[PDB]
């Protein structure tokens, strides 16, 4: 089953692709997911990603700590005290983020849907 898995799945209301943990399976294609914040719903399993960590090369959205955001494309992952970091690049210069200031919209979430995707 996907039940524990670490994934990173579509929140309908912004379409945007957040961290979190499918905890059940609803059938019939809809998963119960735990966003890393807590928050939790319903998603089907065509807007959920398999991807832990999100790959190498990938267009993502980095938060910074005032509230903006930007695109920019992961060049690494690293493990540090069990927890997992993002080098992310963004015009010429890479910069890391924890798991959680690393989102995709909708367009960056959709080309991963193919090969990732729980559909």
């Amino acid at each position: 089953s996907f039940v524990g898995l670490r994934v990173v799945a579509k929140w309908s209301s912004n379409g945007y692709f957040y961290s979190g943990k499918i905890t059940r399976d609803v059938g019939a294609g809809k998963y119960k997911l735990l966003f890393d914040d807590g928050y939790e719903c319903d998603v089907l399993g065509k807007d959920i990603l398999l991807c832990d960590p999100i790959p190498l090369d990938t267009e993502v959205t980095a938060l910074s700590e005032d509230e903006y955001f930007s695109a920019g494309v992961v060049k690494g992952h690293r493990k540090e005290s069990g927890e997992l970091y993002y080098s992310i690049e963004k015009e010429g210069q890479r910069k890391w983020y924890k798991r959680m200031a690393v989102i995709l919209s909708l367009e960056q979430g959709n080309r991963l849907r193919e090969q990732y995707g729980l559909g």
